[PDB]
């Protein structure tokens, strides 16, 4: 029966190439079912493989869990004789290198929008023991062509896995001098980020040069300056982070977390909610209520799907209002955070907050973090803070069903379990009973669609 299915061709339909990246060529794909256009990634297997396929679809599987409105977002990693499909999300914006071209410098309170993100995304990996060792803008990605939308760190992970050939004048300006020695830790990707926070508020490399060898001279000494006239009009507390995340010395290098959380990002990033979020705002908290509501076994479904079918576009109402609630910046929604910003949604409604808000939170944090993060990551805020009916269009709950069903045409109880499984992480078969009018005892689509439509 699978003699003639493809696995990656069987889902995925190629629309064009986009371009030659290092490891492997990078294509638009595009779901056959959902029509929802992807970026993925074909590595040829043989020729790259420093590893068996057993590590490496271990390694995948890890980024495959990382959600972070600033990194990457991995779907799958599919498979055939000749090569590996990294199915990941596609972002349409640009790299960073071009928005440096068009608007040759940034004021400090943009540059500091654009940095905080930077920094909030290599904290998470690095708490993830993830280094991206080749962090620079031709790596960052603009999600979308709106004006303030997320950056993107892409193009990691892989160095393990695969083997790489190939700009390289490009990439000489952000290495940090303690990888001409061969060391890769930490902290080089935060050397990285202050050289490109340097090239925001100026416009020049902290080492520059024509060519290679004159740019790696000046790297290995590790001198740079504030000599150029711009440098006099930019603040001091600026200079200050800089200067930190250029110590030459990796010991006395500073941390992501300290890059996040130093004052210069603090006075120029402190984004809040106003009187016009309040609509989708309000949307928000009403399916958050709906979702607590809801059994284990529904949010569990409701969860699967909001992180493996949706897209940016569909949630870019939400993508907004999440931004507003991460005081911290570090890309999630702590329990102090929720609280606080359905604090602030009654105060912009005109509503005293005085079931506490508080004691309401308390019990919905177990529930939205399915995960036990410690944290409401974007993943887990969508599926509840998003309209059910669009969770479960028809063509998102067809992929939903053959994503279950190896072989054809029916879903076991055991194949059923893969879908709660992968969220709640915590045996009721009632509701298979429930939706099995037929008497089959297997789930075939429109009791599929009938026993999903029960958890809205
Ligand atoms: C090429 S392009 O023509 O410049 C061009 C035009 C217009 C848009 C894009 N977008 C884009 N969106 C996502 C991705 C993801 C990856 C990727 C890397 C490593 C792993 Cl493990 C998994 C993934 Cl999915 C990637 O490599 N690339 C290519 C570099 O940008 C990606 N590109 C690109
Ligand atoms: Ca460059
Ligand atoms: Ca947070
Ligand atoms: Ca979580
Ligand atoms: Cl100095
Ligand atoms: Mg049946």
């Amino acid at each position: 029966f699978q003699g003639h299915m493809g696995t990656f061709a069987e889902r995925y339909n190629i629309v064009c190439m986009l371009g030659k990246g290092s490891f492997g060529e990078v294509l638009k794909c595009k779901d056959r079912i959902t029509q929802q256009e992807y970026a993925v990634k074909v590595i040829n297997k043989a020729s790259a493989k420093n590893k068996d396929t057993s590590t490496i679809l271990r390694e995948v599987e890890l980024l495959k869990k990382l959600d972070h409105p600033n990194i990457m977002k991995l779907f799958e990693i599919l498979e055939d004789s000749s090569s590996f499909y990294i199915v990941g999300e596609l972002y349409t914006g640009g790299e960073l290198f071009d928005e440096i071209i068009k608007r040759k410098r940034f004021s400090e309170h943009d540059a500091a929008r654009i940095i905080k993100q930077v920094f909030s995304g290599i904290t998470y990996m690095h708490k993830h023991n993830i280094v991206h060792r080749d962090l620079k803008p031709e790596n960052i990605l603009l999600e979308s062509k709106e004006k303030d939308c997320d950056i993107k760190i892409i193009d990691f992970g892989l160095s393990t896995c695969f083997q790489q050939n190939t700009d390289r004048i490009g990439t000489a300006y952000y290495i940090a001098p303690e990888v001409l020695r061969g060391t890769y830790d930490e902290k080089c990707d935060v050397w990285s980020a202050g050289v490109i926070l340097y090239i925001l508020l100026s416009g020049t490399p902290p080492f520059y040069g024509k060519n290679e060898y004159d740019i790696l001279k000046r790297v290995e000494t590790g001198k740079y300056a504030f000599d150029l006239p711009q440098w006099r009009t930019i603040s001091d507390d600026a200079k200050d982070l800089i200067r930190k995340m250029l110590t030459f010395h990796p010991s006395l290098r500073i941390t992501a977390t300290q890059c996040l959380e130093h004052p210069w990002i603090q006075k120029y990033s402190s984004e809040t909610p106003t009187i016009s979020d309040l609509p989708s705002l309000e949307s928000a908290m009403t399916n958050i209520r709906q979702f607590q509501a809801e059994k284990k076994l529904a949010q569990a479904a409701l969860l699967y799907m909001a992180s493996k079918l949706t897209t940016l576009d569909e949630t870019k109402q939400l993508t907004e209002i999440f931004r507003k609630l991460d005081t911290n910046n570090d890309g999630m929604l702590d329990r102090d955070e929720l609280v606080r910003g359905y604090h602030e949604f009654m105060r912009l409604k005109g509503v005293d907050s005085n079931s506490t808000i508080e004691d309401q939170i308390d019990s919905l944090m177990p529930l939205l973090d399915m995960d036990g993060s410690g944290s409401i990551e974007y993943s887990e805020f969508i599926a509840s803070a998003i309209d059910r009916t669009i969770l479960l269009s028809r063509e998102r709950m067809e992929r939903a069903f053959k994503m279950f069903d190896k072989d054809g045409s029916g879903k076991i109880s055991t194949k059923e379990l893969f879908k709660l499984f992968s969220q709640a992480d915590s045996e009721l078969e009632s509701i298979i009973e429930q939706v099995d009018n037929n008497k089959d005892g297997e789930v075939d689509f429109n009791e599929f669609v009938e026993m999903l439509q029960n958890f809205v």
